[PDB]
DNA sequence: AGTAATCCCCTTGGCGGTTAAAACGCGGGGGACAGCGCGTACGTGCGTTTAAGCGGTGCTAGAGCTTGCTACGACCAATTGAGCGGCCTCGGCACCGGGATTCTCCA
């Protein structure tokens, strides 16, 4: 309706996130998942994705 | 306010391989080590003299202690920007290869 696009936040429990992570995939099949859980060093490589320079996202 | 589950993180442990470093063998060389001769250089003893050590006298510099206060640092609250944690990148240093120069050793 409004082509907001995110970025939109998605706080769970950590049992929950895969389920998160699939339905999300189901529910809309052309809507991008950033997964942000893993090691620190890991946490650290998906950081890159975070644009702070949009405070509304682009499709792309 | 307590005690236990949940979850991050970071350390220890195991498995595989690959290859670079440790172990092993062997000839020979030359350096360790015992042996010899000499000779000069250090320990000994004596006579010499030199001044360190002691008992004693004299002075004043300045170590040590008290008094008095005010200049300087401890303490607090409000202000702010210098310095730290996080992210980025590009250029310095390493790493390789190949031909050029050096050094080593037997002739």
């Amino acid at each position: 309706r409004y082509d907001i696009w995110g970025p939109f936040l998605v706080v769970a429990p950590a049992s929950t996130l895969h389920n998160w992570q699939q339905e999300v995939s189901k529910f809309v099949p052309d809507f991008k998942v950033l997964p942000y859980w893993g090691t620190a060093a890991d946490r650290k490589v998906l950081r890159k994705f975070w644009d702070r320079k949009h405070t509304t996202y682009k499709k792309d």
